[PDB]
């Protein structure tokens, strides 16, 4: 693969990226403005363990949609052996997922958007695990401060999925020439866009795994057999 491709690698991925990412950037951004009063937020709070927890793993599925569609869209990704796809995006969207947050992340006031306006992560009071939640709240605030542009997401999570490192795999071999491309690919648009600096302070190494880990050890205990 020379460069012209890996080029091309990058176009695609970006491309594939701009139409899977669910939300525009600008609709996200415009609407930080737009935030939740204290009695939404109590009547958030007032809800059922069992109905947020109903709620926000309906937007997770929903989320991990998007994230499977990102996946189709790699050309590479298609041509992998059907298990190793599923293997792939079983380790992976949840972690991708995850790293999506971001965008509806605002850092100015520690909100996100939720159905339809942002709040704190004390909207998510009914769970009840503040740790987890704010750990997570803690991930999106710090890659928020590296100020994240939609080909630098588009291009870590295609990265985030394609990992040969996965138990389970049949055809490790094709997945590596897929990672490792992917890899050159991330470091050539850093350099285009001048933009190295911001690997060295990237999220540390399955920080990101950790995290989904307690996540899906807190999903497993209410939707328990749940298609995710
Ligand atoms: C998976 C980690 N994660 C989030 O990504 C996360 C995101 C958002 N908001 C957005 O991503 C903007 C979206 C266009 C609409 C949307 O609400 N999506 C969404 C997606 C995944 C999950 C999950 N679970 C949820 Cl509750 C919602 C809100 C809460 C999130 N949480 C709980 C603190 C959360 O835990």
């Amino acid at each position: 693969a020379s460069l012209t491709e890996i080029e091309h690698l990058v176009q695609s991925v970006c491309k594939s990226y701009r139409e899977t990412c669910q939300l525009r950037l600008e609709d996200l951004l415009r609407q930080r403005s737009n935030i939740f009063s204290r009695e939404e937020v109590t009547g958030y709070q007032r809800k059922s363990m069992w109905e947020m927890w109903e709620r926000c793993a309906h937007h997770l599925t929903e989320a991990i949609q998007y994230v499977v569609e990102f996946a189709k869209r790699l050309s590479g990704f298609m041509e992998l052996c059907q298990n190793d796809q599923i293997v792939l995006l079983k380790a992976g969207a949840m972690e991708v997922v995850l790293v999506r947050m971001c965008r509806a992340y605002n850092a100015d006031n520690r909100t996100v958007f939720f159905e339809g306006k942002y709040g704190g992560m004390e909207l998510f009071r009914a769970l009840g695990c503040s740790e987890l939640i704010s750990s997570i709240f803690d991930f999106s605030h710090s890659l928020s401060a590296l100020h994240f542009s939609e080909d630098e997401i588009a291009l870590y999570t295609a990265l985030v999925l394609i990992n040969a490192h996965r138990p389970g795999l049949q055809e490790k071999r094709k997945v590596e020439q897929l990672q490792y491309n992917l890899e050159l690919a991330f470091h050539h648009h850093l350099c285009k866009t001048h933009r190295q600096s911001i690997l060295a302070k990237l999220p540390p190494k399955g920080k990101l795994r950790s995290l989904c880990s307690q996540h899906v050890e807190r999903l497993q205990i209410f939707q328990h057999l749940h298609p995710i």
